[PDB]
């Protein structure tokens, strides 16, 4: 199966403004399949308004050298922490360059947050079904380490840090512009 994680448990009383704003960067991340061994490095501008998330996605393959761009919407959840976007592609301005498929969808949890940390789950779904799903270990400074309330997190759901890739010993590229420039 590409079956998600069981156990995924959103933030109670996530501050939105804060969690919602500016550019969160990867700095560890687990693909739940052991095989998926591609390096990327990725960063994201999440903004909500009216229960609805709007954001910008930025990912960068370090094998190929290749980036990609993307936008993602969708409802958020009354809990306020979870939200099931769709997504389409986009070029480096923002304009689209390919309509969202809408077999496929994604929907993030924001497990914890604390200071310039958090800690998020994905899972991918097509038509409705899982399809597989990641950790990952945000913050607002990319060479940074995460505060301990993540791996407190991280615990709870018999994760450890240890096993997670970690971005900052990557040969990574980032398109910071495109993020800065969300929205404006
Ligand atoms: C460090 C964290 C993450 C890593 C390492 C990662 C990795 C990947 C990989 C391996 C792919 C497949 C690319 C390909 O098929 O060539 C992908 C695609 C994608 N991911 Fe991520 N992901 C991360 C976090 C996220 C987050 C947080 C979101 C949403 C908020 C997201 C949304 C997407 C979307 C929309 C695609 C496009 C799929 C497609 O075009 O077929 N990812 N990512």
């Amino acid at each position: 199966p590409g079956e998600c994680s069981v156990n995924v448990i959103p933030k109670k009383n996530l501050d939105k403004a804060k969690f919602f704003s500016g550019t969160w960067y990867e700095t560890h991340y687990l693909d739940m399949d052991p095989q998926a061994t591609e390096k990327f490095c990725f960063s994201f501008a999440p903004r909500e308004s009216g229960g609805t998330v709007k954001e910008a996605l930025y990912h960068f393959n370090v094998d190929s050298k290749v980036s990609f761009y993307n936008t993602g919407t969708g409802p958020l959840e009354s809990n306020g922490a979870k939200y099931t976007a769709k997504f389409n592609t986009v070029d480096k301005k923002g304009k689209e360059i390919k309509p969202a498929d809408e077999k496929y969808s994604y929907t993030v949890t924001v497990i914890e947050a604390a200071k310039q940390s958090a800690l998020i789950h994905i899972c991918l779904q097509e038509d409705g079904k899982d399809i597989g799903d990641l950790y990952s270990v945000l913050n607002r400074n990319k060479n940074a380490l995460p505060n301990k309330k993540i791996k407190k997190a991280l615990n709870k759901v018999s994760l450890v840090l240890t096993k997670f890739v970690v971005t900052k010993d990557l040969d990574c590229k980032y398109d910071d512009k495109f993020l800065s420039s969300w929205q404006k």
